[PDB]
């Protein structure tokens, strides 16, 4: 079955595009708008709505399958793609890309996502948003023409068994780090809760200490509030790279702050994400090497996360055949292709590495629901509820689609 | 055709169930929750989880339709049904309605959604939130089994243009009423905030001073944030009754206190919501058409939008036969069946009435996208961005879907 049309429509995502660098360098705030210029090219703003592309592909049955080119928070950053603004890219997929995409057979996922993968137009490939969104609807599309769940193109592609379980869930605060959490006991979350641990100062404390007493208190509120001790949630806290900026860069001075912090976790496991920041990607595998040989010495139970500087399939390939930290982020958008997803996870999954299936606050209802189906069927240990800051959305996209999923497998 | 199998599965909705009036009443405040004794029945606490229960139709072509059952934030006042937990529906639906879904033919949709809204079990009708879901899978339905999208059907069975445009959309702040405004005005959203100003002390004022001052605030951050004169939207705020507290339920200084505000909108049109609370539907729609008509006598340019007691498609005819208000809310999971929400705002535009397809935060991603395509068929002047109280997701799903929609139709 093919494509009878391709129709290209602009929209908001469910966050902000984020001048990262201008942030950094300090900018301030009025209400929720970041004042300065802006450093980075193609913002107007240090803050600025954040916009996706609707793709839908009219198939010959009829059907309509959807997916959506989004960026990360950060869109031109740290090894990510620029500044995914819609307008402009309308027209031009319109006249480059809709004339690849009708007539063409969606019976098949793979070979059409390896195609629009390695696509160059005037020598660009194209933008890693559009890869992201155009393999989603190739993903729905072949899921229609065959009466098929996503998850189960997914399944029969990479000849996947498909047993339908859930995947553990990760809910993100924002800097609501007190209120959320209260939302994510009340909801049963299986791992929590980010806490956006990003500044020295006033975040981590200069010697550590405002996030251990971050830690005590959010354990001491799930024992809490929980209903019941059967509720026994992992911990997760992005730091965002601070640790290393007050312990010299000393990765053993940053694994031993990382094992005091087990205590106050009262038994919930602990995962402390990004740690440090080393500024380029051989630096970073080595330095989060030397923080888990650490860890191991101390024979502490906590892990840690990569994220920054794992980007690409490829990225994650290396720090995991490296050995260099127990579980990496596989940022959605920035593999390009969701096809890299399902590579990915299968990697790490072969070789020992927990995958971390995460995201961003920025994409949409869509590219979440289609994550959903890509981690049913590769089966990371670890899902980002997405997208939004108000945590109670992303709940409601990502949790109920895999149960709703769940079901109509079980059938 | 037929549905083949109908499958219910238990989710969390985009807000939380609140105990209302064990609260406004003095329920004690920790964290995120409240603490002590709910007043209202089944309850497990004073908040807790809002719930859905997704209604799947797998159909004899294979096709999967969908529709979520779920309620308001304080189900159980102002004239709503019960405590709508997931644990009890899906055995009630499964006992009471499964035997009458499949082996449903699907070809239309009116009769079903008729015959399911008047359905009685046990000599009950059945819950609001079910005949909500129900109806939304009930048309999915129909369209998924014609090759139609949603909004044509109601398109064809209501004999209606379809003319692809846009709906105003409105955005709802919750208690973020100042950072909320400047994510809305980043979005370039139609119609806003909502602000929340509910409770007298400290949010509209004893003498509404703080609600003239926010007024002020708003226009002005409008007016210095937005990037050109042509964003002109409307001011939308919500008031839960409390200009009619510290007016003694007196309409005509209600009246003049509500036009005292045009001033402070510097030419952005207002509108005011739920000016008072008759606590009953007879003595409000009085009092609505009390201030209606004392509003029209000074010349004044604000309008004032129903809301509390006006629930069913029979009340918004009452409300609108009455003349009670420029503007009435249809609370979209009240009415039940969504064609209700059609022939309501069918009503409204016969008979002078501004129809706002409105809703609650406390609803679903799945509900919201159904909800669009009501709205592109029946035409209401206005409509709510929901679910969620983050915004950025609401507007994702509600406007996202809104033009994909319209290009799909302009095919
Ligand atoms: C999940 C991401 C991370 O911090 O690792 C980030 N907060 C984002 O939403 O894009
Ligand atoms: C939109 C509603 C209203 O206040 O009219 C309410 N905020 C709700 O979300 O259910
Ligand atoms: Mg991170
Ligand atoms: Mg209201």
């Amino acid at each position: 079955m093919k494509i009878k049309q391709a129709l290209f429509t602009a929209g908001y995502s469910s966050f902000y595009f984020d001048d990262q660098q201008a942030i950094k360098n300090g900018a301030g705030h009025d209400g929720f708008i970041y004042t300065g210029d802006p450093v980075t090219p193609g913002f107007t703003s240090v803050r600025q709505a954040g916009e996706c592309v609707s793709v839908q592909l009219i198939l010959e049955n009829g059907a309509v399958a959807v997916g959506d080119c989004a960026a990360v928070q950060y869109s031109g950053a740290g090894g990510r793609d620029p500044l995914f603004l819609a307008e402009h890219f309308i027209p031009f997929l319109n006249d480059h890309i809709k004339p690849l995409l009708e007539g063409r057979d969606v019976d098949a996922f793979l070979p059409n996502a390896r195609f629009f993968d390695k696509l160059r137009i005037d020598g660009n490939l194209l933008h890693t948003a559009v890869r992201y969104g155009l393999s989603q609807a190739l993903l729905d599309a072949t899921a229609l023409a065959s009466g098929r769940l996503k998850t189960e193109v997914v399944c029969d592609e990479w000849q996947l068994p498909c047993v339908p379980e859930a995947i553990p869930l990760f809910g993100q605060s924002g800097d609501d780090r007190y209120i959320a959490v209260d939302k994510m006991i009340l909801k049963g979350v299986d791992v929590l809760p980010h806490a956006l641990i990003n500044n020295v100062e006033e975040k981590l404390g200069f010697k550590g200490e405002k996030l251990r007493e971050y830690v005590r208190w959010l354990s001491d509120r799930i024992l809490s509030l929980r209903s019941s001790p059967r509720y026994h949630p992992t911990l997760h806290i992005d730091v965002y790279g601070t640790i290393g900026l007050i312990f010299d860069m000393d990765p053993v001075r940053c694994a031993e702050y990382i094992a005091s912090l087990e205590k106050e976790a009262q038994g919930l496991p602990l995962y402390i994400e990004g740690p440090v920041d080393a500024g380029n990607k051989p630096d970073q595998i080595r330095m989060l090497t030397a923080i888990t040989k650490e860890l191991t010495r101390l024979g502490s139970g906590v892990k840690i996360v990569a994220d920054e500087w794992c980007n690409t399939y490829q990225d994650i390939v290396d720090f995991t055949d490296a050995g260099s930290c127990h579980m990496v982020q596989i940022k959605t958008p920035d593999l390009g292709g969701i096809h890299n997803i399902v590579d990915a996870v299968l990697y790490c999954n072969k070789h020992g590495m927990e995958a971390y299936q995460g995201g961003t606050c920025n994409e949409t209802e869509i590219s979440a629901r289609t994550c959903v189906h890509v981690a049913l069927a590769a089966r990371p240990m670890r899902m980002l509820i997405k997208p939004g800051m108000g945590f109670d959305e992303g709940l409601n996209i990502v949790f109920n689609e895999m149960n709703r999923t769940i079901a109509l497998l079980q059938t």
